[PDB]
């Protein structure tokens, strides 16, 4: 998906609660489940990518971190 598309999806779930410019791990799980169900298949690397990308260790990732996460978890 294009970044413009990806931004709209990210915002929709981040808006659920907390900071509208961050996504917690649970918000990311609901987002993948409904938007990219195929990315949640077989052994997962979600927690490893999540831990590496959440640099400030606050349990949340920014839009650019999310983009990287979708990209990497896909290959
Ligand atoms: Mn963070």
């Amino acid at each position: 998906k294009s970044p413009e598309e990806l931004k709209g999806i990210f915002e929709k779930y981040a808006a659920k609660e907390g900071d509208p410019n961050q996504l917690s791990k649970e918000e990311l799980k609901l987002l993948l489940q409904t938007e990219f169900p195929s990315l949640l298949k077989g052994p997962s690397t979600l927690d490893e990518l999540f831990e590496e990308l959440d640099k400030n260790g606050d349990g949340e990732v920014s839009f650019e971190e999310f983009q990287v996460l979708v990209k990497k978890i896909s290959q």
